[PDB]
C-alpha cells in the first residue's frame, strides 16, 4: 500500500517539537513547553529522537518541499515578529521567531522541516507568495546537544 514516509515535525530525544496546527491532542496531554507566537509546543516521549537540531545562525538552508519532495537550499533571514497571512487554515496572525526565504519559482508552500549542514533549524510555519516561512527552534533547544561551529 504506502511507501512515502514523512515526519513533519522535529524529534529531539525525549523531546517532540512540532506545530500547533500540527499537534496531536497526545502532543499537549503531555506537552512541556507551547508558544502560541511560535506555533510550536514540546512534548515529551519514550521513543528517542533521530534528528539534530543546529545552534548556528547561517543565513543559507536547505529546506523540504512537499511538490518538489526534494530539498531545496535556500536563504533566509531569522526576523523576530512576521505577521503571517491568512492561508491555508490560519488566520493573519502575528508569529514570532520565524524564518523567510524568499524562492525563485512561484510553487513551494509548504514541506518538512528546515535544516542546515548544522543541524535542524525550525518546521514549516507560513508561507507568502514567494517566500517560505519556518519556526526556528533555536529558542527552545532544551532537548539534545546542540550544534556548534567551534
Ligand atoms: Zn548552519
Amino acid at each position: 500500500g504506502p511507501y512515502g514516509h514523512q515526519s513533519g515535525a522535529v524529534y529531539v530525544g525525549n523531546y517532540k517539537v512540532v506545530n500547533r496546527h500540527l499537534a496531536t491532542h497526545v502532543d499537549w496531554q503531555n506537552c512541556v513547553w507551547e508558544d502560541y507566537n511560535r506555533d510550536l509546543l514540546v512534548s515529551t516521549t519514550t521513543a528517542h529522537g533521530c534528528d539534530t537540531i543546529a545552534r548556528c545562525q547561517c543565513t543559507t538552508g536547505v529546506y523540504f518541499c512537499a511538490s518538489k519532495s526534494k530539498h531545496y537550499p535556500v536563504s533566509f533571514e531569522g526576523p523576530g515578529l512576521v505577521e503571517v497571512q491568512e492561508s491555508e487554515y490560519y488566520p493573519k496572525r502575528y508569529q514570532s521567531h520565524v524564518l523567510l526565504a524568499t524562492g525563485f519559482s512561484e510553487p513551494g508552500d509548504a514541506g518538512g522541516i528546515l535544516r542546515c549542514e548544522h543541524g535542524v533549524i525550525g518546521l514549516v510555519t507560513m508561507g507568502g507568495e514567494g517566500v517560505v516561512g519556518f519556526a526556528d527552534v533555536r529558542d527552545l533547544l532544551w532537548l539534545e546537544d546542540d550544534a556548534m561551529e567551534q
